[PDB]
């Protein structure tokens, strides 16, 4: 909504329509450090957010803010690399214009990456957690991407959440984690979205804990909300990039030296999960 109208989503999904010979049938939005996913692109053609009409350009970090449209795996790819955040001043209507866009490009899924603070003990850094469900701790106060008035033409004033995260994929998802049989098992909970740019304190991880998230971050809520809402399929990951929750001994703090998750390899390991999905996703045209 607010600040955009459908005419500027339609605009800008023709320019990138006839700018781009690519029709990509997928989204992907990666979150810090599974940017790489991009390499795995076949026919690469890169747009800086910069150069298309309407697209927030990024805050500052922005060679890491581009979208590359490509083939990931039997998949008409499109990916954002440098997701954007509230915490960096959009709000939820940039955040998630893109995802307005990709619908209007034809995208039918997306996919949504993180990394995200391991909450839930059973979680180890490196772990990838897929999205079951998300708590949107920002919506309940106003803050949701679909709030000022709604544009029937992407959906319903009131869509319901429930089934974000899509169910067949979350499966096809869990089958193929072990079809390449790996070993820590694939995880799977809930996203706690909160907003601000800080990490928690205890008492708040312990509020976070007990509300039952697992993972807590910054990003995807907002998009997989706007996603759903012109039902584009949902699902995604966490890349669980460290954990806390216990006042007694503070022999460390929450922040950066801890999201690396082993670095590359934990990262690593999640794009090309992600890249071989692609093989899960329901083709549209007709697929059989
Ligand atoms: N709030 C919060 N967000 C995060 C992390 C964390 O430890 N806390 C890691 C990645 N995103």
């Amino acid at each position: 909504e607010n600040g955009y109208t459908y005419e500027d989503y339609k605009n800008t999904a023709e320019w990138l329509l006839s700018h781009t010979k690519h029709r990509p049938q997928v989204a992907i939005i990666c979150g810090s450090g599974l940017g790489g996913l991009t390499d795995k692109l076949t026919q690469a053609q890169i747009f800086d957010y910069s150069e298309i009409p309407n697209f927030p350009r990024s805050t500052v970090p922005g060679h890491a803010g581009r979208l590359v449209f490509g083939f990931l795996n039997g998949r008409a790819c499109v990916m954002m690399q440098g997701r954007f955040h509230m915490y960096e001043g959009y709000p939820l209507w940039k955040v998630t214009f893109p995802v307005r866009v990709f619908h209007l490009l034809g995208v039918d899924t997306l996919v949504v990456t993180n990394a995200a603070g391991g909450l839930n003990p059973k979680f180890e850094v490196g772990d990838i957690m897929l999205i079951r469900d998300h708590i949107n701790l920002p919506g309940f106060s106003g803050q949701n991407p679909l709030r000022g008035p709604n544009d029937e033409r992407f959906g319903d004033r009131f869509p319901a959440m429930s089934d974000a995260y899509d169910r067949t994929m979350r499966q096809r998802a869990l089958s193929t984690w072990k079809q390449m049989g790996e070993q820590r098992e694939l995880q799977e909970g809930t996203y706690v979205m909160v907003a601000g740019p800080s990490f928690e304190t205890v008492a708040e991880c312990r509020v976070l804990q007990k509300l039952g998230a697992d993972a807590v971050g910054m990003s995807t809520v907002p998009e997989v909300i706007v996603a759903r809402h012109c039902g584009l399929r949902v699902f995604g990951f966490s890349l669980i990039t460290n954990k806390v929750i216990m006042d007694y001994e503070s022999l460390e703090k929450a922040n950066h030296e801890e999201v690396l998750a082993a670095g590359k390899q934990a990262a690593q390991k999640l794009e090309q999960f992600v890249s071989i999905l692609m093989a899960s996703i329901p083709l549209p045209d007709k697929a059989s």
